[PDB]
């Protein structure tokens, strides 16, 4: 399953490419002005085969509980009300989003010791990096 090396609190330390992502996303721009602020801290716990990644920050949190390869309703941060799956692939902690026939990817990897996430829309990619706190 999951690596327990992504079990812990993971604090936000570099974002490149996030307006355009979320542009892409269709987030209006007060919010994409705040997004972009924002340096969310982002704890990832498991109670038996349930993953929980809880994002926290001054402007929003979210939480996903969820077991690997299991659709599930998700809202998220800014507001999506999606189909949603995380599944691994090569230790990566992949999930999908899907709403009104459109697809965004979020990829969390363990990249030395630092957790990656890269997120994708229409072409579109983003990458956050994070510290283990
Ligand atoms: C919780 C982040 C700050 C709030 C930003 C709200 C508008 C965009 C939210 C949707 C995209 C979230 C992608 C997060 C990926 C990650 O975990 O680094």
């Amino acid at each position: 399953g999951m690596s327990n090396k992504f079990l812990g609190t993971w604090k936000l330390v570099s974002s490149e490419n996030f307006d355009d992502y979320m542009k892409a996303l269709g987030v209006g721009l007060a919010t994409r002005k705040l997004g972009n602020l924002a340096k969310p801290t982002v704890i990832i716990s498991k109670k038996g085969d349930i993953i929980t990644i809880r994002t926290e920050s001054t402007f929003k949190n979210t939480e996903i509980s969820f077991k690997l390869g299991q659709e599930f309703e998700e809202t998220t941060a800014d507001n999506r009300k999606t189909k949603s799956i995380v599944t691994l692939q090569r230790g990566s902690l992949n999930q999908v989003q899907r709403w009104d026939g459109k697809e965004t990817t979020i990829k969390r990897k363990l990249v030395n010791g630092k957790m990656v996430a890269e997120c994708k829309m229409k072409g579109v990619v983003c990458t956050r990096i994070y510290e283990k706190v």
